[PDB]
């Protein structure tokens, strides 16, 4: 996260460190037994962690379970990233509690202009490197669909958003990427692609979680 703060600890319960030696994405807590994150974050031998802030330090509320299975979308095109969603299994149920907690799927989709949190422990600078070892946050309005599509031509299908500040300053980053985007307490975006982070008129693009709700009802019912 670029121009973000400092969440606090276990502030953002729902969110996921996913680990294969070293963290490498966010997810989001769904249920006891599930995560959603980006496909793009697939990797075999994922280990979920929950309860995390310092991703460097056992500070006492983690808790570390195994993926059983990972489900990337039937239809996730890494070339385009269009679907760029997976669902993480864990391979016993996370103890949920003030600081380990699930996050609502959407009934509907969220409007542009709504303020959403998007968070993670992705890149904070937008020209060079520095990954933080405390959770960081950022508000970010999601843009309308017109301005999105101006931004990035020929690259937005009916299944992305864009939010963040076409000023530049402010956007998720690598290693953010499969985390939340949360707008009106419902999980509405994954964080999935933009072009650096942070650069002027190139906003962040999100998996837009409403249009997947279906697919995850009957897959978490079937698995
Ligand atoms: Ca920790």
């Amino acid at each position: 996260i670029v121009g973000g703060y400092t969440c606090g600890a276990n502030t953002v319960p729902y969110q996921v460190s996913l680990n294969s030696g070293y963290h490498f994405c966010g997810g989001s807590l769904i249920n006891s037994q599930w995560v959603v994150s980006a496909a793009h974050c697939y990797k075999s031998g994922i280990q979920v962690r929950l309860g995390e802030d310092n991703i460097n330090v056992v500070e006492g509320n983690e808790q570390f379970i195994s993926a059983s299975k990972s489900i990337v979308h039937p239809s996730y095109n890494s070339n385009t990233l269009n679907n760029d969603i997976m669902l993480i299994k864990l391979k016993s149920a996370a103890s949920l509690n003030s600081r380990v907690a699930s996050i609502s799927l959407p009934t509907s989709c969220a409007s542009a202009g709504t303020q959403c949190l998007i968070s993670g422990w992705g890149n904070t600078k937008s020209s060079g490197t520095s990954y933080p070892d405390v959770l960081k946050c950022l508000k970010a309005p999601i843009l309308s669909d017109s301005s999105c599509k101006s931004a990035y031509p020929g690259q937005i299908t009916s299944n992305m958003f864009c939010a963040g500040y076409l000023e530049g300053g402010k956007d998720s980053c690598q290693g953010d990427s499969g985390g939340p985007v949360v707008c009106s307490g419902k999980l509405q975006g994954i964080v999935s692609w933009g072009s650096g982070c942070a650069q002027k008129n190139k906003p962040g693009v999100y998996t837009k979680v409403c249009n997947y709700v279906s697919w995850i009802k009957q897959t978490i019912a079937s698995n």
